């Protein structure tokens, strides 16, 4: 899995 912010 995998949490990308931006």
């Amino acid at each position: 899995g995998s949490t990308s912010t931006a």
